[PDB]
């Protein structure tokens, strides 16, 4: 089995990612500390408390500059900050690890916990998301399309339950193009029937260079005519998460589903993924009207977002919707060990209960790379194969990615090359960089058997 990429690789984008990105994150979130002490008296345990943690940050942000080794976390951090035991463990199977040479995903895991730890230590400074300004202000850059969606919902509701209320052949096949779209928009986080809609979905369609959608429908379609569940491993917040809500209010609403959980992350994790909180700061970013500004409530405009807003009410009132958090999601375990032999770390309490699952869709780019574990597999490599046993241990899983890194499996032969040419436009000499652009995306099915 292929190792996993390093910050070392040179011509890797995980070796830019590592030395560059990660010093401008710590950066802004040293800034955006700054940026929320404005707003706040410059005295007393808050302000105080804030000093400590920024001095710390400037000091971590160049500790990861100096390329220092990854020292583990203490016992009093660990009890303070409830930190997972994994990372210790971790450290001691890999002695003398640094910043500049060790695993990529571990350290980047591991990059979000040490910022947290900061913050917990602090009690005042506890239950602060360091990243929100920077959620809020990008989903409400997203406010065009925030409605555009709220419309197009508010039209197609009647329509759903007619289709869900009388069932055939000839509604599947409508319902079809609706999965595929609402798929698609969730897939891309940030009429219908008409050519401009046609000539949408196949320019999405052709950058979507693995396309499994269909076997995802066949599960659930089957299933309808056997108590659907199914699962949403979250990314991204702000329209991401809104995108994810849109894919699961359809399928309750059309009947391919009947229960939609959804797994957040415990701690501020990767900048902007999702946390519970995430999700009722959404639904009141909906009704604000300072935030997303469509005027009075008797706009049309207005009226889609409360509508969808409540709507999002409604289904967690009536347990159609649930939200959950996992430490599991937060370890830097890759997801071969959603195994039953994982008893120390969740792996295997979410295993069991992943199995309950119809079907369960992993969003984004990190929640692919802990599947494949991030590591150097041929680019042919079997799907099944990459994945370890998730393809066996009976979890039924689809992975919507967009391609940001150098991880790519599944790839049918010569594909590999021609879209490594197109990108060597854009990025000379790395051509197999383009599954680092974001520009393509995939769609993987495994039934788990
Ligand atoms: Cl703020
Ligand atoms: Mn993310």
């Amino acid at each position: 089995i292929p190792g996993r990429f390093m910050t070392i690789d040179k011509g890797t984008f995980g070796e830019y990612t590592a030395s560059t990105r990660w010093p401008i994150i710590i950066q802004n979130a040293i800034d955006d500390l700054s940026k929320h002490q404005e707003t706040e008296k410059s005295n007393g345990t808050k302000f105080e408390q804030g000093e400590v943690i920024k001095k710390e940050l400037k000091e971590f942000r160049q500790e990861i500059i100096d390329r220092v080794p990854l020292r583990p976390f203490t016992e009093e951090e660990i009890k303070i900050a409830n930190v997972p035991l994994s990372f210790n463990e971790y450290l001691k199977k890999h002695p003398e690890v640094n910043w500049g040479a060790v695993e990529w995903l571990f350290s980047e895991v591991y990059l979000y916990r040490r910022v947290n730890v900061l913050f917990q230590r602090q009690c005042e400074w506890a239950k602060f998301d360091i990243f929100n300004r920077l959620k809020q202000s990008t989903f409400e850059s997203s406010f065009y399309g925030v409605v555009e969606l709220a419309l197009r919902y508010e039209n197609l509701l009647p329509q759903l339950r007619e289709m869900k209320q009388n069932p055939g052949n000839e509604i599947d096949d409508i319902l079809k193009v609706l999965f595929k779209e609402f798929i698609e928009i969730s897939l891309w986080g940030n009429d219908i029937k008409s050519i401009q809609g046609a000539k949408a979905r196949a320019a999405s369609e052709s950058k979507i260079v693995v396309n499994d959608t269909e076997k995802a429908w066949e599960v659930l379609t089957k299933a309808r005519a056997d108590e659907i569940r199914v699962d949403f491993v979250l990314d991204n917040s702000g329209f991401e998460l809104y995108a994810d809500l849109m894919l699961a209010a359809f399928l309750l609403q059309s009947g391919l589903a009947t229960k939609c959980i959804f797994h957040a992350k415990d701690i501020p994790y990767m900048v902007s993924d999702v946390m519970l909180k995430d999700f009722d700061i959404l639904v009141h970013d909906l009704r604000d009207r300072e935030f997303f500004p469509s005027g009075e409530p008797s706009t049309k405009e207005s009226r889609a977002l409360d509508l969808f807003a409540g709507e999002m009410e409604k289904f967690v009132s009536s347990g159609k919707i649930e939200f959950r958090e996992d430490s599991f999601w937060t370890t830097e375990l890759d997801y071969w060990n959603l195994d039953a032999n994982e008893t120390k770390y969740h792996g295997s309490i979410l295993h069991k209960d992943l199995q309950k699952s119809n079907l369960v869709i992993f969003k984004g780019d990190l929640n692919y790379r802990k599947l494949t574990g991030d590591r150097k597999w041929p680019r042919t490599t079997k799907w099944e194969t990459a994945i370890g046993p998730l393809a066996t241990n009976g979890i039924t899983s689809l992975s919507l990615r967009t391609c940001k890194a150098d991880v790519q499996v599944a790839l049918p032969e010569g594909l590999d090359a021609k879209l490594s040419q197109e990108w060597e436009k854009e990025n000379p000499g790395r051509g197999s960089w383009w599954c680092c652009s974001g520009k393509w995306a995939v769609i993987c099915f495994c039934s788990g058997i």
